[PDB]
């Protein structure tokens, strides 16, 4: 019936002909693997995650305690999600925002400061996956001792929420990498409860539900949540930017000559190489897009790269292209979701990339890409396994 599937072994080495099939010729393309359709449409997905009501999260919180250990933000809704989504963003915004920034700045010149008599960088291996895992640690208020095992922890969870038929050993093993994680992070809440710091496990900590505050272990399980939605998508969208910059040596020039650009060019980033490839929801009730019908019950899943890459809404759409004047030829990208449950950390995510790029851009001198070609890897995030630049 039909033949292309998310799941050949050529979609995951390259999905852009698979989202142009899918887009003209199958916009809700069931996968009986995982008994869900994959929608590709800009337009599609846009009102899937902009009707909350019709697609629900209760997907997402499912297979999520087994690791998360308690309920995560995606689960709540009315004034709890909106109040403990706003305590949240409190915590890299307002004064935790201008401490926490100037400490990135640290571990960005740290790991700078690691390579750079090498003359060599990866900017997935050496830069971004640590750099990533020790921001989210700076933001929760968790010390760098162990930043190692909190990685590695950290992979072994994202691999149960970011993956589809685990075996039985890996899910085990995920498991024991949420337990390691839980038993780290109790103490911490513990003392963080004794003695208040200015950290996001203090905000959460201090938060008020009217007299009631929020039990140790949803502290826990929504901390896990930032640590998890923090982390991950940080490496690959670094490794994308001057990867795409350096493809395109004129924009990379217009980014040097004027720096504003970095801005623009981290958000075509999003765009055109989408880090969270995949976004599920659940249906509440009949319903049909073009002529297919789904049933309450049924799991759709947004596929993040594809719509930003629909001609419908973006011109030239798989072009790398950092002067896109919003002013259909040019939309707002779902790179950060739309709708409730969009990203909370899309406004600091945007202010940490700008300050990491700028930072590499003035310390790294004549840089010169050396992975001439990525391989990429992931289907929920997506990302190069390697991006090496050369540098004076
Ligand atoms: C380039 C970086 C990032 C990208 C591309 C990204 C992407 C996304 C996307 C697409 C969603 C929607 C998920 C859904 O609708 O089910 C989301 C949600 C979320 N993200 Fe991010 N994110 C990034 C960075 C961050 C950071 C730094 C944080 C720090 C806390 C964060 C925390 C969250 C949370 C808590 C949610 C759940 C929102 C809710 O349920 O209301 N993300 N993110
Ligand atoms: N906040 C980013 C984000 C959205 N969905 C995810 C799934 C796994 C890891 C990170 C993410």
């Amino acid at each position: 019936k039909v033949y292309n599937s998310i799941f050949d072994q050529a979609y995951e080495i390259d999905p852009i002909p698979y989202f142009n099939f899918l887009r003209k010729h199958d916009p809700v393309h069931y996968e009986e693997s995982i008994d869900a359709y994959f929608v590709s449409k800009y337009k599609d997905v846009k009102y899937i995650l902009k009707n909350n009501d019709i697609f629900n999260t209760k997907t997402l919180a499912k297979r999520a305690e087994p690791v998360m250990k308690d309920r995560v933000l995606a689960q709540m809704s009315g004034q709890e999600h909106k109040s403990k989504k706003k305590a949240i963003l409190k915590g890299m915004t307002g004064k935790y925002l201008e401490n926490l920034m100037p400490i990135l700045e640290k571990r960005t010149n740290d790991i700078i400061n690691k390579h750079i008599e090498k003359k060599e960088i990866d900017i997935v291996n050496d830069f971004g996956k640590v750099f990533a895992v020790q921001s989210s640690m700076d933001l929760l208020g968790i010390n760098l001792e162990n930043y190692e095992k909190i990685r590695e922890w950290h992979n072994g969870i994202a691999k149960f929420i970011t993956s589809f038929n685990l075996n039985d050993e890996e899910i085990k093993y995920s498991l024991e990498c949420s337990d390691k994680l839980e038993n780290y992070l109790m103490p911490l809440i513990k003392d963080r409860k004794k003695s208040t710091k200015d950290d996001l496990i203090s905000i959460l900590l201090e938060y008020k539900n009217d007299e009631n505050s929020i039990s140790d272990t949803e502290i826990l399980a929504l901390s896990l949540n930032v640590l998890l939605a923090a982390t991950e998508p940080v490496d690959k969208t670094l490794a994308y930017l001057f990867y795409n910059l350096l493809k395109n040596p004129e924009q990379f020039e217009s980014v040097k000559n004027n720096p504003k650009l970095i801005k623009n060019a981290i958000i075509e980033t999003l765009r055109y190489n989408s880090p969270v490839q995949l976004i599920p929801r659940q249906v509440s009730k009949p319903f049909i897009f073009n002529n297919t019908e789904l049933q309450a019950g049924d799991t759709v899943i947004c596929m993040i790269g594809s719509a930003n890459r629909d001609p419908e809404a973006y011109s030239n759409p798989d072009e790398f292209n950092i002067h896109r004047s919003s002013d259909t030829s040019h939309s707002q990208n779902l790179s950060f979701g739309t709708g409730v449950h969009t990203c909370v950390g899309a406004s600091f995510s945007l202010i940490q990339l700008e300050m990491v790029a700028i930072l590499l851009l003035k310390r790294l001198k004549n840089i010169k890409l050396k992975t001439m070609e990525i391989t990429e890897h992931g289907i929920y995030t997506r990302g190069p396994k390697s991006m090496v630049i050369s540098f004076d």
